[PDB]
């Protein structure tokens, strides 16, 4: 028989102002993208981090890239989630998703999006 | 987060001559197909089936439906599938895969083909 399942997940982090932190209301999030990593085991993930654009360019590099970092970090350390099945980026402040001159476009911009693919 | 999987399957299943009865060879095939549809309940199956182009054309056309429709009701009566969740249409002759001209082509075209898709 022919039989496949395609997973597709997408998984949205928020951070605050200056911190690559997790904030503990993301945790179930994070531990189900773990189970489907484990349920589809040829599953990648790409972690993509952001930042509003307030600050120095070069803060937002190591911003971006940090949030990502922070996200596969729990991946990989809390879930036991093989490292290289997950890429990080950060694109500082170049990809928006909302308005930099609201406070609450700015608390959108702050953000981890991972897409997570896989089949089985 | 937004978490999608996305079922793909594909049953064969192949009949005697002017026969629309299951053989029991197909029956592990049929109740795997009963299992994706209760773990994707919102999936549903195209259930098509076929004749070879031996006699006549109506008992053709009868028996390709025929065909299709006890493929559907061993999901819905042995398996307690909900029937709206399933189709099928019979194409008499009308969509060979094989040979007519000899048996063993004749036997690929006596067939029932069911796509089930569906996400859960």
């Amino acid at each position: 028989m022919e039989l496949t399942e395609d997973l597709n997940m997408e998984l949205r982090v928020f951070f605050d102002t200056n911190k690559s932190n997790i904030k503990d209301q993301y945790k179930p999030e994070i531990a189900k993208v773990a189970e489907k990593l484990s349920e589809y085991p040829n599953a990648t993930a790409r972690i993509e981090g952001h930042t509003d654009n307030t600050g120095p360019r070069k803060l937002n590099e190591r911003l971006s890239l940090a949030r990502a970092n922070s996200v596969k970090s729990a991946l990989v350390n809390e879930y036991n989630v093989d490292a290289s099945r997950l890429s990080t980026q950060g694109f500082a402040w170049d990809q928006p998703i909302a308005d930099n001159k609201t406070k609450e476009g700015r608390a959108m911009n702050r953000r981890v999006f991972a897409t997570i693919t896989g089949s089985r």
